[PDB]
């Protein structure tokens, strides 16, 4: 079997037909409609029975776009939605809320806050509506404002790092907290009110630190009080880091910030103008009434305001807990200690934090967007929709009832609270859902309940590991799961809340991503069974690409006893009798899937230019990537970085056995973060199989990355000092090749998420060791690749890099 | 004429070749101080002082100067400690009349005496710390001359004085505050700030008064001038913490003097102390004044002087400031009006010497101030290139007059209205050759013969040599030290001693003593006799080949000078792979008949590899005087590869060995910025170039520098853009393996800022290029040696190179 060579252009060459392949995308394209919201039409004379807004990009500003849902369709031809742009515009909307009574919108566009009408009361417009500035007298830009549902003149934002509000009729603007200083230094001050920290938008996807009650509280007087629970954070003990501003950075196994929960009770009058705003603190500390608790995951508010409620992890994040916060437990913050006395006996003993639900794992808590609380039908029971892993392995939709019932703590008795005093017994715990597949309840997958119908919609992986499916079941008597999206693509979908439409975007590796409409309707017999007509197209494909030629997906039965997947790429113009260089790109971290049947053409579309040069392309989902459960995920646990080249290694050697094509002694790897590290193990652990590994801004250091990734994956370095030994490359630069030209880093300087600091530390162990190493950098632009600029420079030094250390003639003849 | 193809290594064995051949060096006795014995009856005339290394703590050494020697043999002087030691001391203080010594080693300030006329030890002396309650680090100490059981220290940017008899410690000025931060408080007292310290070799920024005027009561004054810096408009910038960098074009700190006026009693102690200021702003006094480049007093404290600089660095003035332009710091202006209508308006600013140039200034250390013969006059040793375009000493008489200036009549000073009349100006050297005065090299004058002994490039541009003439009748130069050596020398303080410190090509560098005499007949005159070794030459270093030094008469109308470097092992018919050297920037000179062995060892390693190494002193470079400096006035980048490339042309039709088809260019810092300039301008010539810590655009460099040599930004956009690689990455080359970056991350003066804005431009214009970092010592050097050698070898110099193309 001959070796072939890959054509020797020249970088004039490369950087040209580059430039030509690349006639679309830069790691990205427009964006597809989403945050979809059905408004029901109720005209009996008009043709349509909905409104649908979205946002969408058309390079052009992400905004608001309606379409029409006519009442009944020619079911011969398909209905292309026409897209009418809801605003007038002389920056970008990446979020929206709305309020369905008075038909208000509400979103930020660049530095100012905007507000429209349409859908309420005053009806739907024919034309493009002007946005409305909420006028302020704050220096700096608001984020993150949000309406509350109670009463709709009155939005909340975040102004440096405090909450205020302000009335888009009234125009009163008013700073509900006082916890920061902007003209303080971050050393200094280092407080904030309402706002998700680093680690919490990084690590478990929080991005909104407050939550609006959603119920006024009528007043004797003819006003109201409107409330605001909010996380409160004080930052001090955590880590700075500086990157060419500072900023706080729990690194493992240092401190994470000091949290509690505030409520904000805030008095109107009859005439819609503040009386007043009262701060109010927990009755006790946060570290006494949740006991063990690191991390506020996600909370909100019960559907009648009745309760805040709250899902609590502990550090190792082993243990989840919902929670019930009654308003009762705080109390105002008062400076008179006697005064703040009076208030503490004030409140009733029976008021006290709720645990309705509390769980245990050996492996990880896999925070999610899922939790569904039924109205209460009666004062001493919550019913309530959750998913877990900790029953079966598999992530399942559960129907709880938990009893809510008086703590044996009583406050008044002096002592503290005993690990399971406000424990609720579980009056019953139903499976939903049930099997060797999981339900989604991230990245935009939830359920919609039907309370009507007693049915959820939910997502699922029951049909393939390889494809994201809709179904439905009864959540009253769980049976029959319906699949309503069909086979041969992977859907990302929503649901009308109205439960008779919903929306798919899908994809396969032959077809780039559409968007349809579908109706929802039962047979008249049985309104629990659901079926599904295709209504109308949102968004066209274009088609499969006159150019791209798709992976194929495979599978073999590994030794370690699971099936894994991959993508080969074979290359362009196979010829017999020739053994072609292989590249493998890889990721191999947690929550990430690469290998499923969905269009890979816009983001890896350079896999397929690589075969077009004459290069095997493989991709392998190795134990510890998602959607296969979590014993298959949990396969890493303490030990990452150890047993994930294996599966590479061994997919690798299945593919070779069954394709002589595959020249085993020109194996080259490339990955970014999790697949820049594996990249460095893999060339440090097994320089036999890797001639040439790529590190795109790799972990070299589990101790310099943060709390929340690392703990929940490798616990405590105390506990795994070995653990984070052999798992941090940089520790081991001994280990590395002493022949140039097989170790190639590239790293952005102004990384916020794997910290140059990876690079350089790693850099000053292979010098000290006497090793090779080559380097790029991106100087700027902090996204590093996704900014076109340095992701051309990227794509072409790597296509150069594997021509003349891999891929080449000249290539051989160095070694 | 066939290529030669350097041996293919692994990686593994060029980290063998290198350890194997490695093995700064133990630094040299510098710092000598004569001392006279004064005992008829004993065997030594002299007792000599020196800091040197014996991996040695940087300590105080003595040895002995016999009266007479045995003509027949060789003396070595020993080396006696002079400290009782179990860090290193950089420099020291030292006062005849007691024999007191000071210097900082580490944390401490120390103290011992010796020679004084408490006499001589023969065994050596503990430190004496000085003890404090200061906090932090003490820096900077001096002895009082007037007074040395007084000293003087910076901390936390204030001048404190302490007693080393009393134990009496106190602060003197109160400008900055230490539990602040730095972009609140940028106020210092007594300490040059980055600018002066890099640009202008300034270390210290506050001078003892050297007389203390009595008081009637039996007391006494101290004074202490220094320069008082407020650095608040000056630019911040940080490292991997953060420090005030004067950006060329924007501002440098604003600089008063200041007087603090010390009060004694009969006992010792401190009465007061009052801090003055100005009579009228620095501006007011010093119009047009950017730089106080130095200061000092004249030799019994009437005057203080400065040399002061404008901002363009092309006016250069002499100004004595009398402690009577000085008055109270006073808050109730009321109080203050009298202080200020009080001191006579006789009382001016003496501008005693003005210069001007179209090149620039360059500030050197020689200022002699003659005894004051007569109240109406000042006579003074001066150096300039200003008249001839080569520095040259000269002995200046200035009128002081009183100013026509008056400050009661309420007016502001014109331009010439400090400027004192020359009476006379006489040339003491003259020719196409200059006196040197910076990095150590100054003048010793002998007041009672009229001799000044000085240094300079008489013989040749490629050795300094150590001179004497008279001052009176400037006559016959007559040279001290010997061809075939380049010499760095001091004089005793009596003019009846030299030390040199001498190397050549290839003999590592000796240290010997010269006894100078006159005969009986002309006291003007000056011999010299080898009187002893005190460091032998290590002997020549038995495998390294020192290159040749060449010339070549250029189309530019100068001569330029260079160093070979043969491949070792030269096979005829073979042609071989060239490696230029280069800085080629201003205030240095890398082609002279000196030891190279030691910082340019692995040029020779290189030779022996089958590489051409190749160095030349392009137009900028110094020890060729002023016009050939000014060759790139406001065109630094543009001229300097020229002069290169007609070098190597010349080299290469006069030797068939270089190949010209395999030509690699390596520098550091100007030398890295040049070396881009060459794969930039002339890709043609340079295969590859290897750049370490270039400067890669000029608006990121100083105020001093860059502003001397290219202009304020402003008035040159064309020069700085031309001069500026970081704004032309279009005009490197489009294949790889040619352009190769070297910088450490957490560099001070040539920040990585010059390296990331370069990756950033060559990033946008779709350009390649390879870069090794040393994020954080022997580690780094060993594998940029490694990398450099592995680099030309597998890009330049072996057969693989030549395929790959
Ligand atoms: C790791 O997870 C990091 C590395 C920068 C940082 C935490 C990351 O986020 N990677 C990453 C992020 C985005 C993104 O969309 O940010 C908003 C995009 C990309 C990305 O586009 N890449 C780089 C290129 N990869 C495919 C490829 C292979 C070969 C060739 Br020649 C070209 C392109 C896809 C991942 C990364
Ligand atoms: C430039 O002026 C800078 C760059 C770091 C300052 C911004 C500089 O100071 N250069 C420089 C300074 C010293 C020094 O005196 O520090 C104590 C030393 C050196 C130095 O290491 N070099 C560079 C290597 N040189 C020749 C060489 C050629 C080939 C090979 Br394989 C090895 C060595 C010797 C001097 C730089």
């Amino acid at each position: 079997l001959e070796p072939f060579y890959v054509e020797r252009y020249s970088w004039s060459q490369l950087k040209k037909l580059l430039a030509d392949t690349r006639k679309y995308h830069g790691y990205m394209m427009a964006k597809a409609p989403h945050d979809f919201m059905f408004v029901k039409r109720n005209d009996p004379d008009g043709p349509h029975s909905d409104r649908i807004y979205y946002l969408a990009m058309s390079n052009r500003e992400n905004t608001l776009f309606y379409s029409e849902i006519p009442k009944t369709i020619n079911r011969a031809a398909v209905l292309m939605l026409s897209w009418k742009p809801l605003l007038d515009l002389f920056v970008g909307i990446a979020s929206y809320d709305y309020h369905q009574g008075s038909g208000t919108f509400l979103f930020q566009a660049g530095s100012g806050i905007y507000h429209v009408k349409d859908g309420g009361p005053q009806g739907f417009t024919q034309q493009p509506l002007r946005p409305n500035l909420v006028e302020t007298s704050c220096p700096n830009i608001r984020m993150d404002p949000k309406l509350c549902p109670a009463d709709p003149d009155w939005i909340a934002f975040i102004h440096s790092n405090d909450i205020w509000i302000s009335n888009i009729v009234t125009r009163e603007e008013r700073r509900l907290t006082y916890v920061h200083n902007e003209l303080a230094n971050m050393e200094e001050d280092a407080r904030s009110a309402g706002v998700a920290t680093f680690v919490l938008q990084e690590e478990f996807d929080r991005y909104s630190g407050y939550w609006w009650c959603p119920k006024a509280e009528t007043t004797p007087s003819g006003g109201k009080i409107l409330r605001i629970l909010y996380e409160e954070n004080d930052e001090s003990e955590v880590e700075i880091i500086h990157v060419t501003d500072s900023f706080r950075y729990p690194k493992t196994g240092t401190a994470n910030p000091k949290v509690t929960f505030k409520m904000s009770e805030i008095m109107i009058d009859a005439e819609g103008r503040i009386i007043d705003v009262i701060d109010k603190e927990l009755i006790q500390p946060f570290e006494i009434l949740f006991e063990g608790v690191e991390y506020i995951a996600r909370a909100g508010w019960t559907p009648e305001g009745k309760y805040a409620w709250s899902i609590l992890l502990d550090r190792s994040q082993t243990r989840l807990q919902i929670v019930l916060i009654s308003p009762e437990l705080f109390i105002p913050v008062e400076d008179d200690v006697m005064e703040r006395q009076r208030l503490i006996e004030s409140v009733p003993d029976s008021v006290t934090p709720l645990i309705i639900y509390e769980e245990t794992t050996d492996i990880w808590i896999n925070i999610h967007d899922i939790f569904h609380v039924f109205p209460q039908s009666h004062e001493e029971e919550i019913e309530f929709i959750f998913a877990s892993e900790c029953k079966t392995g598999f992530r399942h939709l559960y129907k709880i009832t938990s009893i809510l019932k008086e703590s044996k703590y009583k406050r008044s008795s002096g002592g503290l609270p005993a690990p399971s005093d406000f424990k609720c017994p579980i009056k019953e715990e139903i499976a939903i859902t049930s099997g060797e597949w999981e339900v989604l309840g991230r990245h935009g997958s939830n359920i919609q309940v039907d309370e009507v119908r007693r049915l959820v919609y939910f997502e699922g992986t029951k049909d393939s590991p390889l494809e994201h499916h809709l179904y439905v079941v009864s959540y009253v008597n769980p049976g029959e799961v319906t699949r309503l999206t069909d086979r041969g693509y992977s859907h990302s979908c929503c649901i009308s809340q109205h439960c008779d439409f919903f929306i798919s975007k899908y994809s396969n590796q032959k077809n780039p991503h559409c968007v349809s409409l579908y109706k929802l309707s039962s047979p008249e017999d049985d309104p629990t069974c659901k079926t599904k007509e295709f209504w109308a197209t949102i968004l066209d494909s274009a088609g499969p690409l006159p150019d791209y030629t798709p992976p194929e997906i495979f599978s073999f039965e590994s030794t370690t006893g699971f099936t894994l997947y991959g993508m080969l790429y074979k290359p362009h113009d196979l010829q017999p009798g020739k053994k072609y260089p292989t590249v493998l790109f890889i990721y191999g971290g947690p929550q990430v899937q690469l290998v499923n049947n969905r269009f890979k053409g816009v983001k890896y579309f350079r896999l397929n230019t690589l075969a077009s040069l004459g290069y095997v392309v493989v991709v392998i989902d190795n134990r510890g990537s998602c959607h296969r459960g979590l014993k298959f995920e949990g396969a890493f646990k303490y030990k990452m970085g150890q047993i994930e080249i294996d599966d590479q290694v061994e997919g690798l050697q299945y593919l070779a056995s069954r394709y002589d094509f595959i020249d085993l002694d020109r194996v080259g790897i490339h990955g970014w973060s999790y697949g820049g590290y594996l990249s460095l193990m893999a060339l440090m652990q097994r320089s036999d199989i890797f001639r040439v590994a790529i590190a795109g801004a790799p972990v070299t250091l589990w101790i310099f990355y943060d709390t929340g990734y690392t703990e929940r994956y490798m616990g405590h370095p105390d506990q795994n000092e070995q653990g984070y030994y052999l798992g941090s490359v940089a520790m081991q630069a001994e280990k590395f090749p002493s022949e140039p030209n097989r170790l190639l880093l590239l790293h952005g300087f102004l990384d916020e998420n794997v910290h140059f600091a990876h690079t350089s530390i790693l850099l000053s162990f292979l010098v000290r060791a006497g090793k090779p190493y080559d380097l790029q950098i991106y100087p700027q632009e902090r996204h590093s690749i996704r900014v076109p600029e340095s992701g051309e420079h990227y794509e072409l030094h790597l296509l150069h890099y594997l021509q003349e250390n891999l891929g080449s003639r000249i290539a051989a003849l160095k070694v």
